[PDB]
């Protein structure tokens, strides 16, 4: 483990964690790789050694997101805990969601950068097959009604979607007094809904 | 009465200018247009509508006048499953109405009929409170704020619409019609305390 090596890893993380920041306080568009770089500490030079563009950037938070995820899923494991844990990670970064929706657009569909882009969708399709592996293994157990799992699967997704879209609502911030009372009552929503009776 | 001239086709002026919109994006429809759809002339200007803008409205209003009549017509789990049934049947409206929020509903355009609809949409949103408060009461719903199950049926409801615009629903999700009630029943049993 190189001390060259960490110390490179370690500033590149302070790039990523920066820029998105950066990113979710003064909306991507505005944001430079010139000021995530003073933001940081460094220079132009220093950055390209890093990232070549911001759509680097952007790629690399996303397959960040992507790997996050695969850790989660990676021994009979809880899968009453694996589920909560799931929708906890999903739900904890709201505004990251939403970037993450506008960067699917701008830069995903686009491929930007192709390399980084084809690498995504191929950890995206081993994460679908992940959830929908646990999703068969709480129908296999008892705990889930035995629809075809990509109905689980899409209800999962739509909560997720409106729990976002509940955050970014002015109306709907003010009413909820008690954010992380409501926060855990949504994780018990998820872990039990389409449970089977 | 022989009034119903104007009825039948006031029906008949929204049913057509919905379906317009819906299918064409609304800031491309002219009454023009809808007076062509239904079969007439401008025998829709006086047909009330004068303007689009109270077309809008009044599609909205008819929506919350029905949500109303919903909670009118004693099975409270009957009628929660009625009511997740009213919100996610046509997505498509759905969106729509979410962006007249702010095209018109959020300006001083007809301003009477956005009164009108604030009021009922006040008035909605205590019946439904007033459901969850009774189904609490009832011990089917976990005792906790009445705004934690509004939040939580706003966010099921939100993400459902969103869910049947995405690329994923319309082309590797097969049994839809099974989904449909597969997802009302998670609207219904959302919160549900256990004994």
């Amino acid at each position: 483990e190189p001390r060259k090596v960490r110390e490179f890893r370690r500033r590149e993380q302070e790039i990523l964690d920066t820029a998105l920041k950066l990113f979710l306080e003064q909306g991507e568009d505005s944001v430079t790789v010139e000021m995530i770089a003073d933001a940081v500490g460094i220079g132009k030079g220093t950055i390209y050694k890093h990232f070549k563009s911001k759509a680097e950037i952007y790629l690399r938070l996303m397959l960040d997101y992507e790997r996050d995820l695969a850790a989660l899923f990676h021994v009979a494991r809880d899968k009453e805990a694996l589920s909560r844990a799931y929708f906890e990670f999903r739900m904890r970064d709201p505004q990251r969601y939403r970037l993450f929706d506008r960067l699917e657009e701008k830069v995903v569909k686009t491929s930007q950068v192709p390399e980084m882009v084809e690498e995504l969708h191929k950890i995206r399709a081993s994460n679908f097959e992940r959830l929908t592996q646990l999703i068969k293994e709480r129908i296999a157990d008892g705990k889930l009604e035995n629809v075809p799992p990509y109905f689980h699967y899409c209800a999962a997704w739509a909560l997720v979607h409106g729990a976002v879209a509940l955050y970014h609502s002015p109306f709907w911030r003010e009413v909820l007094e008690d954010q992380e009372g409501f926060f855990h009552f949504l994780m018990d929503i998820g872990v039990r809904m389409g449970n089977k009776r």
